[PDB]
């Protein structure tokens, strides 16, 4: 599944921001718009014995430019909460559940 950073008219959103998915299936995380743009998943808001370091961007870490993409498949179910650091007040979150 293809997740947009920032959608087409500029609003800082994971465009979706609440999906599904199956065990093992990838999401792409492209760079769109409002850029830069990171995917951090919550420590506190994955399923239990997830290491968050596996499956998201370091805070400091950034997408800088048009079109950069962040890959991840995620293999435990339950639902996993993510965020862009620099925009999660301006409300740039995202839910998946993995099922
Ligand atoms: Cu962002």
């Amino acid at each position: 599944i293809d997740v947009l950073l920032g959608a087409d008219d500029g609003s800082l959103a994971f465009v979706p921001s609440e999906f599904s998915i199956s065990p093992g299936e990838k999401i792409v995380f492209k760079n769109n718009a409002g850029f830069p743009h990171n995917i951090v998943f919550d420590e506190d808001s994955i399923p239990s014995g997830v290491d968050a370091s596996k499956i998201s961007m370091s805070e400091e870490d950034l997408l800088n430019a048009k079109g950069e993409t962040f890959e991840v498949a995620l293999s435990n179910k339950g639902e996993y909460s993510f965020y862009c650091s620099p925009h999660q007040g301006a409300g740039m979150v995202g839910k998946v559940t993995v099922n």
